[PDB]
């Protein structure tokens, strides 16, 4: 289901290493749009941090960080900082063919998809995850 997001892409990094694509079966997908130089990105990135860490397991998701930094140096600087997953650097093509599918305009955004089925899920939870931190609405479907 994810094929349709990420063309080609089989591995993603977790801290200094990679786990296939595949483990996410059954999950709920968040690519997560966001960049070292975004100002608003600074304050709504550890909120996204605290519900990861609090319903990663229990509501069964992962976030996936879709860089639109430019500077490859700062990468491992900027994801060091966050405890999920990420596009490789090297693979930024995708992520910015993938920012285009959404009509991502700014960032951050957080997006999430079905794993299994591809079907999209909800393109707002940047914004209803900030009124609603226990996730008493997750996922955010939309209409």
């Amino acid at each position: 289901g994810l094929d349709k997001y990420l063309p080609g892409i089989e591995k993603l990094r977790r801290g200094d290493g990679e786990v296939e694509v595949k483990s996410l079966a059954g999950k709920l997908v968040f690519f997560y749009f966001s960049a070292s130089w975004c100002p608003p990105c600074r304050g709504f990135t550890p909120q996204l941090i605290e519900f990861y860490d609090k319903f990663h397991e229990s509501k069964n998701f992962e976030v996936v960080f879709c860089t639109w930094d430019e500077e490859e140096d700062g990468f491992a600087g900027y994801f060091a900082k966050m405890p999920w997953l990420a596009v490789p650097f090297a693979q930024s093509e995708a992520v910015q063919k993938l920012s285009k599918h959404f009509n991502v305009e700014s960032i951050p955004t957080l997006i999430g998809v079905d794993a299994d089925s591809g079907d999209v899920v909800t393109t707002r939870a940047r914004a209803t995850l900030v009124k609603d931190p226990e996730g008493e609405q997750f996922p955010w479907k939309d209409a």
